[PDB]
């Protein structure tokens, strides 16, 4: 119970031998490696990410994604004009963990993004801007600051900026887990979008955002959620009626002064997507959570307010539109010194489903 | 496959004998009850419910319900000033179908109707009246025009009257399901209600009411539905925008020009409660259902339009609040003259959670 | 929490005059019936059943089953020589219990009991004999002491006695609950049996017997079990198990020396038909069970042993194939002379899927 | 539809100027990688694992084993005498493929290889030997020719060998996927086995492994199965018996003369463990299978008999106790000259439950 792979003792280490360094070579001839030489890589005493806590700063982010829109146009070969945040610990790799892209986005004014699919599962967030509508198996869906967007595996989808303004959104997509897995099939659609129409609201919202109603004509389970887009004005009202309920003695709230939503599938009540989980925190002015440690990796990025993150002992300050990374265990916690607001998104529902996950919280 | 218990050969028919009467009224002695006398009748070929097709008018309903009310006090012993709709099939049991209580309920001015609570699951529903809250578990519920208010089974609940005007309403419970399969528990509380307020919106509706958003204090999942009120407002929009989706050459409808949504759990996507299943309709001018055997029982309340219903080849026309009740198995079809707006419920979830769901749809 | 239908006051009681006398009188008209002339019948404080506690003893059901076997032909429009045991709470209805039939077949000397379907669930179980196959969708099932065979709904069976001795099982049917639900179907099938051929074990057994293991031509999952047969020696060797685990200090009895076993669908773990549960318990000599209260009904066979049933406190004394049954919530427990081994059904997989299950044990 | 990577249009390759270059530099500094240059990569058209196919012959296993089993000794630092498939296309690492190791265990006479534990799922399985038993949870399990024995994640376990006599089986573990994803917990035991006894069978055998039968005790499901041991003699009759139902024009097989069961989870009849799936296929003289094309990676163990595998095209001859791997979307066939007996696992459970799963076969 309380020995590591450093305290141990290595009771398999085989004599020096030439015979011995003959099997060695005889192992990489025959593509064998041995588990003696490696037990305490392969099986570590808790998770030991090769990612590594990081923050990205939103005005770096921007001032990029901006020259970017300057030099580089968009379309067909590369897709989009999407920057990836890329881990430090993770060998040159485009994943900001093992398992999830995210990137920023910028469309410029008149500027349309083909459309395409991919197995890969995926959603955007907004943090600032309108302008872009993202057209999902045909249906034009507005995006506007607050909103999530989704755009489930295997669903076409293109995006096309209707005004002569720019715009920056952020994606998030199972990329990386995808690519490690070999799940990946994709395919090329329509090189413009196949609705320029900009309606206020979509199809599938105008069907399916109607609390505790759903159609008869959508009776069979998704996978994925069917709402498009989860728009800010409900987020919002959310989060400030569980601070009201909050303040009335009510229960609601996750923690005190800790207001939460989990977006959801509304066919089954669990999550957005099979691999990704979203949610969306809101702290009053003072709050600091609790300590956890949680088993996979989870992003979020600032939407309002100012604060700090901890991870691993070390605080490092947030403003608006900053995003991190917290890797798999790696202990974090939030500090709001204003009203923070934050959107969060996680390999969760992976480790969930494979009956991976563990949390530890300080005080319990 | 062809022959019925009319057309086949009776092969167990015994000689009428001294020593065979002498082994019947044996039978009678031990509590014996051969199944040859029998078989016809306790398996039919197709469902023969001893319930019968029967519409209630709404007129009617109301003078019965206020002569309740000048006659008769709401109280302690009898709990409800509640008529209960009685299937002229069902040998005087206070029972609609085998499974339900379907019923109209009375609570005259500043009048109270205390708190208890029981196994048995119910909800209320409303063509017209505003001023009574229900407080389901401390939580005051307004009641409105084309509100269903929920109750599940073993929560908390007294009804009262803020105002110096009546109200009805209808209520449904699988009270006969409940009596016949011993399921029943029962409980007094308070003699008036818990919580005098009356919020515009209660506590449920305030966490669970945003589309597609899940409290992260609520994500266990609830064998009932957490919403206390499914408001009108939403109900209606879902239906317009049915419609609009309907004439926008879009997939929506459940049939051309049907219009219809199921009320559900946010929590699973399922029916609001284990027994009863909530749907509400709304058919364009002209529209003409096509013909349906369903197994198990349900029942309409019209809730605003003109219109008709067919059951066993038999058309009886409908007016506002008029209720009908549909035996397992009798064709049904309904007709609408103008928009004909529709409130149901049924014990389907019941029969689809043993596997005894069919359904037989004219045209396929 | 205290008071009762007895003790509480009668609030709703009106004066008697001639215009109560004349509303009463217009519900009778109209078909309705007020809920508070009859609130404490509908809802009682706890599960009060029509169905009494009775027991019925084998000699006498064999000496019945027997002289039916002489004096009715059995064939085409009965069906069956089936006998069923009738509650005597249940006004002349064949229900052992409001869900449940339970009775006992006799079948002559090469004898067939012509092939049919019905919606309706069922089972066999044998304390003694051996000869009969019954025919399951065109698959011989022997049926010998000890096994319990299935035939889940929809399902064509015949049985056909291949010797020139007779046979006696019973037979358990969600036919009551069918019967009042409105859920019956049925279909004539040959008069004959479609395959006389008597396989030591069946096709079924050959493919889903093998503990563990699963056909990959049998991947998707089945609401009732896709095995026939479930053969004594099976259900012999596991209770074995479970009393030598217990000797040995090891988990495995459900209470000390109470070793018991639950039948199951092998697709999912769950129970063998939707509406019925079976299992088979072994109490050591001596074993006493601790008091239980359980919702929804159960019924016993005896199948080896000396023992008593105690029902509302009174103790029965039960020999070899005495059956027995337990309405709901009346208190029960088992007491064992010898080594008593008992088969068991309930319609608790109703009470389960519709979250109506409650369970007290005396000492918890 | 038609165009991949190679065919369509690079539509964004900016022009390569100074600026655009210290673009890039400044992406370089700031952690960010372009998508616009990466993703045909990213991306694929279908599935293209950096794994490869590969055989691996048992002698060259066996000869190599068997060294390593006079050179390095078995105990407490490396943890087993373990030798693991290394695919030639993933750079080194121990995988046999992305999701999976597959490995060759060898234990000496009267060697211990002492207790631990870890988050990561494990299986055994014994194309040849006797002697060995593996402690889990304190419970000897015996290791025979033809057994699988699970070792779920979290359980404690130790292998003991009780005889004079060596024996080899193989390892499958999500290790791989479990290093990736950082879901990696371990924890030391005992120094020895907990039990040196040596039972026949297992106590979680002794409970489990009667078909259709569910002990009482064990009435909650669980994530991994909790039989520990899959003995060869079921798995031989279950195979047998599809064969002769086949001969008996009874469906059973899963296509001509190939016969196949999974290894399942008695408490949900799913797979063994969350991220592995356990199969044994039989496959007639003759017999060759249809092309396939699935998500995720395969391995066999040729059990007995010869044959061939085609993979990309490429037959290669097979012998008793070859390994061989098929990664994701490889096309692959079996061709049997002998009956062909193979052990299969796969990561097919982690495909399925994130809705990645994809099967192309060949003839439909
Ligand atoms: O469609 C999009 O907006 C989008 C954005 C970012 C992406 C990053 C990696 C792989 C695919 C992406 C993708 O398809
Ligand atoms: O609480 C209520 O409003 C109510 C209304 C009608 C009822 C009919 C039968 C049994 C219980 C009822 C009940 O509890
Ligand atoms: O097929 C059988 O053996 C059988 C036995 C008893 C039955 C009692 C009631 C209704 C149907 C029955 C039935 O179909
Ligand atoms: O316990 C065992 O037998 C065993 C065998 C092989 C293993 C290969 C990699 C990681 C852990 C292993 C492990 O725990």
């Amino acid at each position: 119970e309380k020995l590591d792979h450093e305290s141990v003792t290595q009771a398999m280490q085989p004599k020096d031998t030439p015979e011995l360094r003959a099997l060695y070579k005889s192992f990489e001839e025959e593509s064998i490696i041995p588990l003696w030489t490696q037990l305490g890589d392969l099986m570590p005493i808790h998770p030991k990410s090769k990612a590594v806590p990081h923050v990205w700063k939103w005005s770096t982010l921007l001032r990029l994604a901006r020259k970017s829109g300057e030099l580089v146009p968009v379309g067909r070969g590369g897709e989009r004009r999407a920057l990836g945040l890329a881990n430090p610990g993770l060998g040159g790799n485009a994943y900001i963990s093992p398992t999830m892209w995210a990137g920023i986005q910028y469309l410029g004014p008149r500027e349309t993004a083909p459309e395409h699919r991919h197995s890969q599962n995926a959603f955007r967030f907004v943090v600032e801007g309108e302008g872009v509508w993202t057209v999902v198996n045909g249906d034009p869906v507005r995006m506007s600051r607050g909103d999530l967007l989704l755009t489930p595996g295997w669903c076409f989808h293109g995006h096309m900026n209707d005004t002569d303004q720019p715009m920056a959104w952020i994606d998030g997509l199972d990329i990386p887990f995808s690519q490690q897995m070999d799940v990946g099939f994709f395919e090329f659609g329509s090189d413009r979008v196949t609705d320029y129409a900009t309606p206020n609201f979509s199809r599938g919202e105008r069907l399916w955002c109607h609390p505790g109603l759903r159609p008869l004509s959508g009776l069979q389970n998704t996978v994925a959620s069917p709402i498009g887009a989860y728009r800010w004005e409900f987020t919002d009202r959310a989060l400030t009626e569980q601070l009201l309920l909050e303040d009335e003695g009510q229960p609601a709230t996750v923690a005190p002064g800790h207001a939460a939503i989990r977006y959801v599938n509304p066919t089954t009540g669990g999550d957005v997507m099979p691999t990704l989980r979203c949610e969306f925190h809101r702290l009053r002015a003072g709050t600091e959570t609790a300590t956890r440690n949680e088993v996979g990796s989870t992003v979020f990025q600032v939407f309002e307010g100012a604060g700090a993150v901890v991870m691993n002992g070390e605080t490092t300050k947030l403003e608006k539109g900053d995003m991190f990374v917290v890797p798999s265990w790696v202990p974090w916690s939030l500090q709001a010194e204003t009203q923070f607001d934050l959107f969060r998104f996680s390999d969760a529902p992976i480790m969930e489903a494979l009956s991976f996950m563990r949390t530890k919280i300080e005080g319990q």
